[PDB]
């Protein structure tokens, strides 16, 4: 069984910042591209940022210049620095192998909660 353990959420005012982290067992982080996803209540999970083994990063338009994804292969950890937080960023955040949303039966962690207040 794969364990995905997410941390770093919080309640912040608009404009604040958080750093998420996800530790994943097995070889996913060290060997494959990883994504950070978010799910607002009653909505489906959506990819927000991706980190490839090359070091390339890709961000959805709404987070470009605010969020930064990275992964430490040795520590099997993926990070998401979240700056300049906006109310639209409120959601539960999850990390996974890139493409996991295409699999009906993908295992997800519990995620970490991010709330951006006024």
């Amino acid at each position: 069984q794969v364990q995905l353990v997410e941390s770093g959420g919080g309640l912040v005012q608009a404009g604040g910042s958080l750093r998420l982290s996800c530790v994943v067992s097995g070889s996913a982080v060290s060997d494959y591209a990883m994504g950070w996803y978010r799910q607002a209540p009653g909505k489906q999970r959506e990819l927000v940022a991706a980190i490839y083994n090359s070091g390339r990063t890709n961000y959805v338009d709404s987070v470009k210049g605010r969020f930064t994804i990275s992964k430490d292969n040795a520590k099997k950890t993926v990070y998401l620095q979240m700056n300049s937080l906006k109310p639209e960023d409120t959601a539960d955040y999850f990390c996974n192998l890139l493409g996991a949303t295409t699999m009906s039966n993908a295992v997800w962690g519990q995620g970490t909660q991010v709330t951006v207040s006024s």
